């Protein structure tokens, strides 16, 4: 029940074992020099962004603030609610940023073309929580600083996950994944799961429609490639 870590598989290896099947995977050896790993700090984050503005999630509510902002009242000082910089094209805001990073060679075995893939910033405190839902397309999910521990359900699980029946929500799972209420979801409790935590340097591979759920164990930066 842990994901598997490789280090640097060849293209053909993921294809064959992980992309056409669908299996979630952790790579190493690939974005652990990336400038990011090193540059992002805190200080360098305010220097490049933080006169700009971002969207932030206050759990549940959607704001806009400067980067300084977002710092200053959700990170550093004793923060009264939890905010989380989250599910945003940062680096198109921010080109500078875009040249920390690099898209995974590896997207090239999609079918979509590389100027479509969405880049997207994760940035938050400990204590972030994404309830578990489903994506309708590939990610990598790089981890910049910080940790994550992650679930992941397959969609072959999906019954015992009791999806919301709006069609809104529904790539959103009814469960509160470490704190299930089994007496109205019993299915939940004997579903098959994955389990990892995901750390600097590391790519999660998360399969299109695996569902997937994810806590920050400390303040954390991750960097999403959604591509097909
Ligand atoms: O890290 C998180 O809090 C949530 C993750 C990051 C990501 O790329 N996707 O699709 C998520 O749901
Ligand atoms: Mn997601």
């Amino acid at each position: 029940s842990t994901v598997p870590r490789l280090h640097r598989p060849s293209l053909q290896h993921f294809r064959e074992q992980f992309l056409v099947p669908g299996r979630p995977v952790i790579l190493k050896g690939v974005a652990d020099h990336w400038p990011c790993m090193q540059k992002w700090s805190l200080e360098y984050i305010q220097e490049i962004a933080g006169c700009r503005t971002v969207p932030v999630e206050v759990g549940w509510s959607q704001t806009l603030m400067t980067v300084n902002e977002f710092i200053s009242k959700y990170i550093v000082n004793e923060p009264r609610d939890v905010g989380y910089l989250a599910q945003h094209q940062l680096f198109d805001q921010i080109p500078e940023l875009k040249q920390d990073i690099s898209i995974p060679d590896y997207c090239s075995l999609g079918d979509g073309e590389e100027e479509e893939i969405t880049i997207n910033a994760w940035f938050g405190p400990q204590g972030t929580i994404s309830p578990l839902h489903q994506d309708p397309q590939q990610n990598f999910l790089v981890q910049v600083m910080g940790r994550k521990y992650i679930r992941l359900y397959s969609p072959q699980e999906s019954g015992a996950l009791y999806p919301h029946d709006t069609h809104l929500l529904h790539n959103t799972s009814q469960v509160d994944v470490e704190n299930p209420d089994l007496e109205k979801f019993p299915k939940f409790a004997k579903a098959p799961f994955l389990s990892c935590i995901l750390s600097p340097g590391e790519i999660l591979f998360i399969p299109v429609k695996y569902w997937h759920y994810v806590r920050a164990l400390d303040l954390s930066f991750s960097v999403s490639f959604w591509w097909s």
